[PDB]
């Protein structure tokens, strides 16, 4: 009869299963709902409230081409909102998709209830995964405990799920501003970001093409370099749903049999790499809906509390090139690149040895696809908490991991122009290059670039002693 | 029967009338001399020392492959070592081309008389002008002194000169490393200018037909910003005559023609606004050869000799962001746009009030493009000894100058990335931003970005009571 | 356990519902079987019997690239031949797809009786339509008679089905040349429609990528024009099966959800009738199944039995220039624009008043995409069979006929360039041409360019005693 | 004071000397004078007066964006008419450019004397050649008899002309229609020829871009083949003179030493026979100005008197399909490759036996570069007239000339496309053909493709008597 379709993270029309439901009985309205106050701690940051306020300008002129109008509602509990737009509208239904972070279960769980206290039926569909995670189980009907065990067991599954078109036409029988999304010292700063990105689902299917056509074929070989856009650049359009993942999966295997019947051997390679990487995102959901504080075997470390070491971590000050070049990066675009996100935190946690809960808040208001579920199994991936992550008793030398992610120290020279004379055997340790060298080029260090702000010998012993203080700390 | 080509600053083969002279007859072999200690103070820079050796090699080949070999020759004397490259060859003849810089004209006024001694036929070639400065004379017979009575006379001359071809063919019947053209310290930082340049012939002429179809047309409108590739980036091919300017007068009088006959009126401005920059090289040859220390009108000047504000000069730290993110491409590239050399030109004259001997010399150093008659007449422009020349009296603000070299800020967000989220009615005076404005991006002047080194207004009433000064010592 | 899937006219791997069931349980392997015989006076023709041949090999090397053998065997009786080869693999299922033309609907249900006799268990499977014709019915529940109104039901059937993903790979354990399908006199001539087409599933995506990037955008507009390649050229491709009639639906209606976002109102337009087209290939198989000689309204019509005639309109020799370019372009490449097919169809029937029979046999021969359901309402559209098709009484005008599909006269000149130079208010009819005209061109009708054959008004009034005279031996 | 310069066939701006010289002094208009009566019999050709029709009005309004407007005269007698314009104008001078054919030298000289018995100073230039031919000779100062005699001198002929850039400006201080360019008849079929051509001298300058940029690469492997466009199709611009001779051996010589300075030995050979074909055009008016009826060892041949054979061969109805597809090329668009040249002349010499004159009456009337000195070398080169020609006692064999120049058949299968289904052995001799190769295509001899109008042994033994009576008819 009337049914509310509630978005949330689905910002999107193509495959879109609760709105093509509604589609197909009596009358639709959208409705979006901005509760930031139940996520608690999980209050969405600077840079992602900026994107859901571009992509819901975006999503709403488009529903109005299909006939109808995006209705938004501002309250600090939304299962109390929903019902009062019931009682406007008249409504009979309410249909929306899954989510599978651990505050909008326990959300989901109680609107359920307090929506048959009024006789409401209330419907939720998958639009997020590519199975549901009780589905995938081992061979006792267990869950999995490794990805690459539980990846094994979704490419041999016995079904797949398909791709509805949208509907062909909405009918409404017609608000707050809710534009709280942004503050106005922040507003001219925030708008600055539009250089790089541009959201809605009408350009996350741009870059889907774009990507496909350019990139895809030589992923497998270029996917670790820095240099160069080697990647697909998906991640923001992915967290919000704009562009849906059974889409990308059905593409991206079909032009691998198409590289399979040209036997372009290494065009076929990259395209099971490229879908490895977005199983990572189908096992972020996976192991927080089966274990749902966060990093617990560090609860004993000695951390140090210094918080101008935390400043200048975020400026970009620390006197080594490759941290230095990510986090200038991050705080102009909003995006880094995944080897990146590794080399930055891991410094944050090994050698400044700040809390790492510091560095998880900074990430959550700096990126532009901080993403709940994806934010924990990239901080446990470098912390040692999963089995098969990094180990927590190494630290990386400068100059291997710069000749890997940024072999000609171009990615160096675009993002710190002062080192832009520096050939590349010293550019990513420039400490440990002679004086001549040094003022050959126009570098004096101390005055125009950083000494390091910590040696690599010294919180190489600082975490041995730091190390074997947390392990008798933890036996009694 | 047997001729010397000496090459000096005409390195091609194409309309080279000394070379296509010469290969008329008999036997020719070409002959290159590095003797730089003749110059005195304009000894050769250390980028230009660069792209001399890389060029060299590139015309070496080339001869080749028309049939010859470049020998070198290195003394403390060049009139002493051709003399003796003869008397090994056993040559008759000497042919070169003419230089117009007051060094070289007192230098090949005495090696015409040191040859005849030995009975040596010495004839001299016009392979750098348009005309000859000793044909462009006003109604009583009289040298010009302004540019635009200069540059009305050139373009109703009654004749223009032509093209030759190159020969078919050279003939010998058969050196130095003269290689010292680098220091072995500073030789890979010299390496990474490759980044941006390629010096050679065979590069210049790709150089001229990449600008003659891509943005000739727009060159009326963009020719003053610094955002985007709006000019030629011609001068270094051209101040080490490697291409012919008869070439490019030639190529751009052809398709003026081919817009005013499709009635394309901006594209045919354009092409008569870039032979006045042309023109604005051949008026430097002029007034060099007729009015040959240099700044005169500045001599009891007061000048501030603070050498570590020269020091925060060059390492681009004055916190002036044009003047930083000029100095940063400068030292990065070895190029500058004209409209940013004026910037950080007159900042180190008007604002730090260094002497200006100190700024020239820095130049001479760091360009790649360093010419002696065209450093005269940029120096004189900015100082005001020109006629039609800049003012003295003023000094310039930087969002006005901000605003028309670059008008969305993307020059600055370029090379100062630290400023890449300052919007941009405040990114060319961050000092003027409000305190919420500045910390809504990840800026605090003083610890980030630097604060201004001398404010304006201090600098502006410390230079009226320097000009007043200098007006009473010149008096008396 | 071990399954045949055996290909008849389903040749390709994507969306195949036969070979993705059959790729799940256990061991396949692939089989045609060429039987010609049973096909009766509907034997394959000449270029048809070309096509098959080379697809079939394109086939077969991408079986074997998903690991199995494509086994073919040659019978006078298809029902014989499985249940033979079942024999030999000792195989427990045979899966294949649907037909819906009346032979192969007859033999199809024979086949199932002849299998249970042996135990086999038989699955057949939707691979060509969007619906089965079982499914669109009126209020009352029965077929409709009209096209519009069949249309109008299936845009709104509330379901859709979908496309199925190739199999990962399949499972033989492990047959006739069956090249019987061209003779050796015909062979070389046959080879050289390789000049305009390429068989093969892996051809079909690539021309279907084709259209919808570049001419689809301008199809509401140019799909009456015969100049230029305004059309898809996709129907030897749809006619074999070697693309899915549901990929093309799917992938249109995409393209018109974003020309609709950008109010690109002709780019939607055009999709809009595109999709129209294909309806007509679905209610081809629509009526054929409802209404299974053929026009039996024109039984009593006087037809000219002359053989020269029709040596005269398949050689190209008329006299009239769109039916001459038109059989020259059928002769040369196989395939006709489909408003060519209604000119040199209704030539043949009004104007030479050949029977219909000799002109549908020679079709048969000659086109690529010979189908036996879309040839049928063809033929029933231009003698007025159909209710909503063309008139009988009418015949058309050259001229008139000349302008809508051909308006500045370059597919003549194309096809006949003796008429190069004739100007294109006389090409379509020469014969009307004033003597003048016709000389100043080099045309000499009767000559180098052939007189016609008919006079119009002479078969306009032999037409309509020849419709006066079946009006009324029908009634006796 | 005031100057006419007479355009004759000169029709560009750029490198024009008598239009150059006279925008030095003071006044100047521009004249075109039609007489074609003093021609004779080398009266201007149908397709030639349109081309002249095209580009005069492509000149008139480039000498308006200039400044002036172009005066035109007809006159059966233009010595009387250039004097009728100087008294009417008063003008002091007549400058135009030379010509070279045997008609206009003995005009010119008699002009010459005719104005200075009015007192008008005429001057004469060069704008058609490399060289003048009283500059090239042999060791003892003699005129040459061969070609690459004389072309290996004017490739070391010690000088070189240069190219002129237009004038800035020109000035008057201001008619008949002479549009007697065309028939009323032929006006529509001559307007036709605009779908291959476009004539003025912009559009001589984008063509020339067009060949160097992607086809003179090829040159040296692709010139012999008419499949495709191999050549530079700027005959008829060169004829009218809208392109500049020195402006082509300017830029290819630069594109040589390009292409030679990366070791492209193929793309250099090509730019060495490119020039050779430039260098037939100059020695085509050296040995018209040395030796100025024509074909003189060919006057007691005899001859058929055929006129029914005549128009089978201008109608490409012979039956021989080089010679057929070459005939209808021609009439369609007015332009042959010069090996289709050579085959359809000596078809009509040795073959049929017609007359010569017959033939090259009818090249003058239908092509678009007919040139009076270029078509007397062609038609003796032929007719073994050059003694480094053809020979006369060879028939060349259709087969051999088809595999040369159309080595697939797609010349014949584009301009008779009857013969599109035959196979390459035998469609450049379908007369050899078996019976059932010929029906397997839709080929029957005599109704739907011709005979041929002579057999190939008929002729060969018809011309070995007829040679052998010249030889003793010349002897009496
Ligand atoms: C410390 C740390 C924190 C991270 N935080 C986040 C976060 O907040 N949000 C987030 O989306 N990703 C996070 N990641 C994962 C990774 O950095 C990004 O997903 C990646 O940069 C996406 O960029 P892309 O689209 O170009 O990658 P692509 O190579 O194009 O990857 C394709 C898609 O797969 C998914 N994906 C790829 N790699 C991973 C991965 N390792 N884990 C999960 N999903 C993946 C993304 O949706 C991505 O768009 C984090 C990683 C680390 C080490
Ligand atoms: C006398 C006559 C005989 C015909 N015989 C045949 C035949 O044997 N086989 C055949 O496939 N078509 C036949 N047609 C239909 C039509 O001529 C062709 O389908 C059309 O030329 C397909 O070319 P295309 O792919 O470029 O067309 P498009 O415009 O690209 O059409 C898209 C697709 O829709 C289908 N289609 C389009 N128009 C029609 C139509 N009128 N009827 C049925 N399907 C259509 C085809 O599969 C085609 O590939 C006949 C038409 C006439 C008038």
């Amino acid at each position: 009869k009337k049914t509310i379709v509630w978005f949330r993270r689905d910002l999107r029309i193509e495959d879109n299963p609760a709105l093509a439901a509604a589609a197909h009985e009596g009358s639709v309205f959208p409705v979006f709902i901005w509760c930031p106050e139940e996520e608690g701690q999980f209050y969405p940051g600077r840079a992602s409230r900026w994107w859901m306020k571009q992509s819901l300008a975006h999503l709403s002129q488009s529903l109005k081409a299909l006939g109808s109008d995006l209705t938004l509602i501002k309250t600090h509990n939304t299962i109390s909102a929903i019902l009062d737009c019931i009682r406007v509208t008249g409504a009979t239904k309410v249909v929306f998709n899954h989510l599978y972070d651990p505050v909008s279960l326990v959300r989901d769980h109680t609107v359920k209830e307090k929506l048959v206290e009024r006789g409401i039926s209330v419907q939720s569909y998958n639009g997020d995964l590519l199975y549901e995670p009780w589905e995938i189980y081992c061979e006792k009907g267990k869950p999995f405990t490794s990805f690459n065990s539980y990846w094994k067991k979704c490419l041999d599954m016995s079904i797949e799920s398909v791709m509805l078109p949208p509907p062909w036409r909405l009918m409404p029988i017609t608000s707050i501003e809710e534009l709280g999304l942004e503050n106005e010292a922040e507003k001219p700063s925030n708008a600055l970001l539009t250089r790089a990105w541009s959201p809605g689902w009408s350009n996350a299917d741009k870059l889907l093409n774009e990507f496909i056509e350019k990139q895809l074929i030589d992923y497998a070989k270029n996917s670790k370099k820095v240099v160069g856009n080697s990647t697909s650049l998906l991640s923001p359009y992915l967290h919000f749903g704009e562009i849906s993942v059974r889409h990308v999966f059905q593409c991206a295997r079909m032009k691998q049999i198409i590289w399979a019947r040209d036997k372009n051997s290494e065009g076929e390679e990259s395209a099971d790499l490229f879908l490895r990487g977005i199983g990572l995102r189908e096992y972020s959901r996976y192991i927080c809906f089966n274990f749902p504080s966060l990093l617990s075997h560090l609860r004993f470390f000695p951390w140090d509390a210094d918080v101008d070491k935390f400043k200048a971590w975020r400026q970009g000050r620390t006197g080594y090139p490759l941290v230095d070049a990510g986090m200038r990066e991050l705080w102009a675009t909003g995006w880094m690149h995944n080897r990146i996100r590794v080399i930055v935190s891991s410094f944050a946690v090994k050698f400044l040895l700040l809390p790492a809960k510091w560095g998880m808040k900074y990430f959550w208001d700096t990126l532009l696809d901080a993403d709940l579920e994806c934010d924990i199994l990239g901080w446990q991936y470098i912390s040692g908490s999963i089995p098969d992550g990094h180990e927590l008793d190494r630290l990386d030398n400068p100059a291997l991991q710069g000749a890997k992610y940024d072999p000609e120290g171009e990615y160096i020279r675009q993002w710190l122009p002062e080192l832009a004379r520096l050939p590349t055997e010293w550019i990513h340790h420039p400490w440990d290059a002679p004086l001549t060298v040094l003022k050959a080029s126009g570098v004096e260090l101390g005055t125009n670039y950083a000494k390091p702000i910590v040696d690599i010998d010294t919180a190489r012993e600082l975490l041995a002693k730091a190390i074997s203080r947390t392990r008798e700390a933890q036996i009694m």
